[PDB]
């Protein structure tokens, strides 16, 4: 019996927790950024890779960049913010916007009010996590949602 687990939100929309991206609470639904093209080399979604294998699931679903693959499994949804249309492409704040639009406006229609994602983006701090964070806070206006980011 030995289970630390890290509920720790109540601050703004976006609550950043230093940990294991899928040590994440089971209420909380998962979201990160993936291309249209879905090759996973890098990022996160090599993580996903093994966990849930679903490249298949979100190709068939034929998505562009500016909309969201989201898996279901049980309990939780996987948002695949399709951000970028090649792996080596890099995020642009309006083609994250979209995503985020995307995903918000369907956390309405299953009832997710709770959500986790990681360092969202690309490794580039090209964008400016200052303007990323604001502009969630802006698409996210009027959700009863909560974000939380996990730090890597």
């Amino acid at each position: 019996e030995a289970s630390s687990l890290n509920e720790d939100p109540e601050g703004s929309r976006i609550t950043y927790v230093k940990g294991d991206l899928f040590a994440c609470p089971k209420t909380d639904s998962l979201a990160h950024c993936i291309s249209e093209d879905c090759r996973m080399g890098a990022g996160i979604a090599v993580l996903f890779k093994k966990k849930f294998g679903g490249v298949q699931e979100l190709l068939n679903q034929q998505k562009k960049s500016g909309e969201v693959a989201v898996l279901k499994r049980d309990g939780r949804y996987i948002y695949y913010l399709i951000t970028k249309k090649r792996a080596s492409h890099k995020p642009t704040y309006e083609n994250l916007q979209k995503s985020l639009e995307a995903m918000k406006s369907h956390c309405l229609k299953n009832g997710v009010t709770d959500l986790s994602m990681p360092r969202i983006g690309c490794g580039l701090d090209r964008l400016q996590w200052e303007n990323v964070s604001a502009m969630i806070e802006e698409v996210f206006e009027a959700t009863d949602i909560k974000i939380t980011v996990y730090t890597l």
